[PDB]
């Protein structure tokens, strides 16, 4: 991430490597100690039997709340709620098929299957199937469950999309009508998420010089709906050293807004993991996006003393 | 919910009465057996340290990829990543130390420890960890890990929030003007995601009428950023049925799109599903809103034979 | 498909419930027949593990080629090619562990793996691991490796997404300027891949009226570059019965000639099985392509006397 | 290729050389453990009857999901479904019956063959089928099973088959009218699928001078569909260099959309595979073709700095 050193990196494979020495380390000590090896891979072959008929249970009582939701969140398929209750069915299936049979075979089948129900009604009772924090945080980040995600698609897709393309030439109609402004869009990425709705506030150095010609076109009825873009003048001691036309990140306003609320459920912590999130699917879509050909220039920052006028003249002179 | 029949209601406590059932039963199967309490107990009391120690066996191989986020994603401290990998550590240590000396002292131990394990290590690297699709969802529908929030938290701070509450001075003074324009805006929530960029386009029976005097405000960095809402005439045979400030809600646009672009890992399913979403939770913030006194009536409508004038005539008339 | 009749749907899952039953069938099977199921148990465990080492052998095997273009096809990582030959990495070390821990330790090792590696070898040298021709099409049909997808999307986004927004324009002023042509494109999909230049070579009743005011625009290089469009009219038992906008799937006339060339090492059955696939992926892409709003009608027809004028006026009086 | 030293060249026969050097450390191994050679064959012979008997249960399998697309993809005769899923049936018969024959009289079977059963039915259920990625690749580049070998053909068959004999001829009046243009048309090939739609933009140092007197022809229906190529102007210090007729290869435009495009199922891993499998295939077809008397000169390049001006210049300067 060359945003900024906070912003995580992608989850890799660390999980699998240890699993892998884990497993090394384990049939070395099985090596070790001696058993007879039939008993190992009876014992071990019991031990998945029973994880798929807890799996089995787990699924039916599941089932028994999802199947209130077929005509809604199922489209009335009795076949689709099994599915997402038990996974595919047939693999599903096939695998119970071979542990019942492999538990009956292998040296009481009913009391056992007792117990296990037992522990699996606790189990889902007291609430014990809570995924650990980094389980969930990992589970989220790679089948894309975020408000980041669909934050930074928003700002993509309704945005930066339909006003990268046409800045170019707003900014030199803007040139020849009267200075110099880059031909870039400044965007600043507060990771902190306190996005004041004047840059001045934010720093005495930002200065409000003009806007630009106005853009304008229709979207979701609602036509004539139109883009502006200030143009700030970057103050140093005392004297203009650049401008450009600099602009916060409306989504973070959101994130921020959504931390305060109660009804949100949305917490602060959240709220920086969401910010950093965010800030690394943005950075991904302009770099495979077309439309940002050499375009706009995300800055990111943490406040910890700072000024933001130094950070966008350090990103504008070089 | 009150808006469509297909937008699915808040998962309830179906699965925890099936466990409930579950567990009557399984005590009575038991009883009927008639096999030693303690020997039920005993083996009861040694699945649970089972479980236990796979748990802790997975969470460290959580760790051990956890670790490389620890100055980015934990802040530097290791205590967070173990928190994150192994829930409470306290609670986490205190049920190991119970399973480990339940495990040793009731009726060998080190091939036991192993075979768990192997068992582990195999489920980590074979990638059979995957939640079923519904329990996902469960997860993710109640700590409000969905696209569909942030977007919809996102519509309502930013721009509901910010024109609602002008939108009858806005009537008031087109009004005057001219026009019996009803002194409420109208969302359309198609939960297909068409959305077109002209509702005309939509049904020939809708026609467009004049603009209301728009709206400028000060907007994350932007100065006199400006909201526009266009008033819409609603034919019936050719006559002019009723008139309204009609709009599409535009997260649907970015939904639609999203679902469109392979890098966003977005699908059609998952569309359908967080659109329901999006329409349920922008009720239920509206609902608990003060902006809302009677400022707004969302519109939600699937395809079946369908016209669009006569669903909003329809919510128009009451 | 509606199409026509003779459009392969996709592959089910028949393999699963035929493999399903085949478990079951085979379970009944060692249940009769009686056997200590520890036995059972070792020689599938013995036989899974064969196949893994048959598997590492076949991969070492392929690597031996495939390091001659690690420069080239893999980016000059050593990692990739192993993942390509072998699989993920991990996940096959790890079975192969596994596997040589049980065959060494279940009830001679270096005899075995003699014997192995010489039937791998011999199945390499001979040429005898050709897939079957249905397991080849489903492998291609899965992951998109055929000609036909190709050409389907180098003709949805080369041509019909450039021309179907702006045909109903060209249509109306068409009317305006002079005969009610139906607004409507109509694409011919002849199965048979026989595409004449002249449409009333095809059928005599099939006649030319005039053409569509030119469309043009700039693409890859050369701009000016323009779109015709022929109107044909309908001739039915001497008189006119309707007129459209008439015009043939050019990318079957590539099917063909491929088929006609020797270099192109494509079969006249492969024309036929690619012009399906091709005739089924237009359907879908236009089925959720915004541009397709009531915008063309593709028709396919097999030729077996039959008059193409008949087809199209069929689906145009509808 | 010369074109590229990206392109990668055939698969050859080095996975054939190893597993020769595999079958003679196999033979050597053998005669050093020094063990009844007859037991050897014997051994030998039952594990590939194994593998046949396997070969036919996984082909019953897939007939039986075969069989539901008798009438559409196999003409309604049984007899192309089933040598669809179990190669040559005579071939197939008669090893079956060798296999059998040898099983059943070698030193159970029944249960044998439930076990081998077992075995398919769970390397089926459980999708443990799929192939390595080198050797879904290696059948796709053997059977011309790729998306880039169609595009090539439909690139030859259509555009360079159609344009390139006039190319002379249209080349000589436009000299005559004016204006040195070399005669060869220039196809650039972006391995990065840019392909913007006008040079100029690609690089500010690529000036347009004119177009060419159009081509006109009938085609599909179509007639008056007219090529046009536009002349370019190459500078250099703002002088002009040289003049050629440039262009980009348009089938790249739709290997990135079909990218970028999430219901293509097209990677972008794959995107620069079949990139790189459509400028082979496109040399090859051109380097073997009668029409291509120098009348072009692919060129090729990736991206790093680089200037695509010099690339053609250089390319001119032979
Ligand atoms: N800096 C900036 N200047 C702009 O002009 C602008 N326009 C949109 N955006 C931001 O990019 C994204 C695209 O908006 P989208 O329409 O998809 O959702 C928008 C849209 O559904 C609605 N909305 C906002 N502004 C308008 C508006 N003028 N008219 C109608 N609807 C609006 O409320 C949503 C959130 O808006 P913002 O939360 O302020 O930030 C948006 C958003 O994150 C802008 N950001
Ligand atoms: N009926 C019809 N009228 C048209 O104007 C037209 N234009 C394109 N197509 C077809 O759509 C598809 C997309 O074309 P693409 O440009 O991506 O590949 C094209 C393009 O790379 C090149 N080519 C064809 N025509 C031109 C042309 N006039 N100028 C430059 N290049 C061309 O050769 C490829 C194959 O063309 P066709 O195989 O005859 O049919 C094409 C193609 O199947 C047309 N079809
Ligand atoms: C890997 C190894 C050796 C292991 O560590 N355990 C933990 C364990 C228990 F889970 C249960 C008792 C002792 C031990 Cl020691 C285990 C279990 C089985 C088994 O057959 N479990 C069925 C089963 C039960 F025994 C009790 C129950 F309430 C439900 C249930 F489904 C096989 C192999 C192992
Ligand atoms: C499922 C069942 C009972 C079965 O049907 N076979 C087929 C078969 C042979 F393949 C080989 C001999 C007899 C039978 Cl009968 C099998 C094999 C093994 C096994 O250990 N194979 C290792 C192995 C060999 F034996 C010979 C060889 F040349 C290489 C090699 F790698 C275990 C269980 C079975
Ligand atoms: C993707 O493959 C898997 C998927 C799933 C899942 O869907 O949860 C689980 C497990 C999968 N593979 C691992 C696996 C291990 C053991 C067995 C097996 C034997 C086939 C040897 C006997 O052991 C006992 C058994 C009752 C567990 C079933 O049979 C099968 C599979
Ligand atoms: C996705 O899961 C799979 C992937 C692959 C693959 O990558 O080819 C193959 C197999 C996979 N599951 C099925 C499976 C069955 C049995 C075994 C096992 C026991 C775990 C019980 C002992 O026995 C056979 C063994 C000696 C080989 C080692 O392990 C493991 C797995």
């Amino acid at each position: 991430s060359s945003l900024h050193p906070s912003i995580p990196c992608p989850r890799g494979h660390g999980a699998q490597k240890a699993a892998l020495v884990l497993l090394s380390a384990c049939l070395v000590t099985l090596w070790g100690l001696g058993e007879p090896p039939e008993h190992t891979l009876r014992y071990l072959v019991l031990h998945l039997a029973s994880l798929q008929l807890g799996l089995l249970l787990n699924g039916v009582c599941s089932l028994a709340e999802e199947l209130r939701h077929i005509h809604s969140r199922y489209r009335g398929s009795y076949w689709r709620t099994v599915r997402a209750c038990l996974g595919c069915p047939l693999r599903r299936g096939a695998l119970l098929l071979l542990s019942i049979y492999f538990y009956y075979s292998l040296p009481p089948f009913t009391w056992m299957l007792a117990l296990l129900g037992l522990s699996q009604a606790l189990n889902i009772l007291l609430g014990l199937k809570g995924l650990a924090p980094a389980e969930i945080s990992a589970v989220c980040e790679k089948g894309n469950f975020n408000v980041a995600h669909g934050l930074a698609w928003s700002y993509y897709i309704g945005y930066l999309r339909l006003i990268l393309p046409e800045l170019q030439a707003r900014i030199r109609t803007y040139n020849q009508h009267y200075g110099a402004v880059s031909q870039r869009l400044y965007i600043l990425l507060p990771l902190d998420c306190g996005v004041p709705d004047n840059l001045s506030m934010a720093d005495p150095n930002i200065r409000f010089l003009d806007k630009l010609p106005q853009q304008t076109g229709d979207r979701a009825g609602i036509k004539d709906r139109v883009y502006s873009n200030s143009i700030y003048e970057l103050l140093e001691n005392g004297q203009r050293a650049g401008t450009c036309v600099l602009e916060y990140a409306t989504p973070l306003q959101t994130l921020f807004a959504m931390s305060q609320y109660s009804q949100a459920g949305f917490s602060r912590e959240d709220r920086l993991e969401q910010a950093k999130l965010f800030c690394r699917t943005l950075e991904d879509i302009l770099a495979d996006a077309p439309e940002s050909q050499n375009n706009c220039r995300l800055i990111a920052y943490q406040e910890p003393s700072f000024s933001l006028s130094q950070e966008v003249l350090r990103h504008l002179r070089q």
